[PDB]
This record gives structure tokens, sequence and C-alpha cells, in this order.
């Protein structure tokens, strides 16, 4: 009766850091302002800390074979994990919604700055509203931005139009909109995908652990 105590302690402390990290990025996605240096450091922390959760997770199952409970320490850590992983999975679902919403918002913004050169509608304004699960559409703009939705806080999304202008040569500001958003929000989209997946599955199998009585 040991080892799990350390692993689950390492999980829960990383989940405290991920509480701060994943909530902080989620905030900057829902405000609508994507901060480059800030989100780069935040998502770097998230993805490293998730890789850590992942190694501790697979090893935890190896320690469900190697060790078991008969210990309250492991049990306190266990409850701390299920709580934090649940809250993280929830705000992560919201985080991914904010991403795909802010990414598609970016692609309509690119449509508005870009001149209509091929048979499209118009770079109009709009204030749509969406607050359910979904997102992930085709690449709306000529850049790789396959996302959909809107940030519920930033209620000002344009109609779900898509161009087909697959030709380019020189950009300036639009390239930095795609660079900053599609790269940062992309690494958070893939990172958060892995996050909510491993966290919901964590909790799912986690009931396998018994209290001190075993």
């Amino acid at each position: 009766m040991t080892r799990l105590s350390e692993i689950l302690d390492q999980m829960t402390t990383v989940l405290n850091d991920l509480k701060t990290v994943m909530d902080a990025e989620q905030q900057q996605l829902s405000v609508g302002q994507i901060n480059g240096s800030q989100l780069q450091r935040i998502t770097e922390e998230k993805s490293s800390l998730l890789a850590t959760l992942d190694y501790l997770e697979q090893q935890r199952r190896l320690e469900q074979n190697a060790q078991r409970s008969a210990n309250d320490d492991i049990a306190e850590r266990w409850q701390a994990i299920t709580e934090k992983t649940q809250h993280l999975r929830d705000l992560n679902q919201h985080n991914g919604w904010l991403l795909e919403g802010q990414i598609e918002r970016n692609q309509q913004a690119l449509e508005v700055l870009k001149p209509h050169q091929e048979p499209t509608l118009y770079g109009a304004d709009g204030q749509t509203s969406v607050s359910h699960r979904g997102g992930k559409k085709i690449s709306i703009v000529l850049f790789q931005g396959p996302s959909a939705g809107l940030v519920p806080r930033g209620s000002g999304g344009i109609e779900g139009m898509a161009q087909h202008g697959a030709l380019e040569t020189l950009k300036d500001l639009a390239e930095k909109e795609v660079d900053d958003a599609a790269r940062l929000l992309g690494e958070m989209r893939r990172g958060c995908q892995q996050a909510e997946e491993q966290l919901k599955m964590l909790i799912d199998y986690q009931n396998e652990y018994r209290s001190n009585l075993n």
C-alpha cells in the first residue's frame, strides 16, 4: 500500500495548476481578445501537464494491478482527482466551444478584410447566438480553419458563410490573425481534445478504486 499515494498526489497538484491554466486560457477565449505570448505560455503548461496526467493515468492502472487501497491518503487524492478532472472536463468542453467559435469568428473577420474576388455573398456584419455543443465545420476561409460556433459572452458572430478563394501570394495582418489564432487555438483545440477525453475516461474507470476498506 504505497506508490498510488505519490501518483495521485502528482495528478491532483497538476490538476490544481490545470485549474489555474485551463480556466485562464478559457477566460481569454470567452473575452474574445486572443493574447499571443500569454496563451502560448498557458497552452504550453496545459499540454505538458496533460502529458503528465496521461503517464500517471496509464501507470495508475498499472498500480491498480500492482497496488490497491487499504489507505486513506490514496482515497483523499482520488476524490480530489475526480472533482478537479470533472470541473476541468466541463470548462474544457466550454474551452473547445470558445476555440471553434473564436476561430470561425476569425474566418468571417478575414472574409470582411478580404475583397470579394470569387462568387461569395458579402463581408457583412451580424450578431448570431449559439450556446450548445457542436462546432467543427469545414475550412470557412482559404486558410485551414475547420471550426464553427461562437463565444456565448462575445455575442457578435456573423452569418455562417464560406468563401472558396483558394489562391494567395502576399498577406500582412490577415496572416498574423491566422498565425496567432489558428496556431494557439489549434494547439489548445488538440490539447483540450486530449484533456476532456482523458479526464472523462479517468472518472469513468475511477470508480474501480475502493475506500480504506478493501
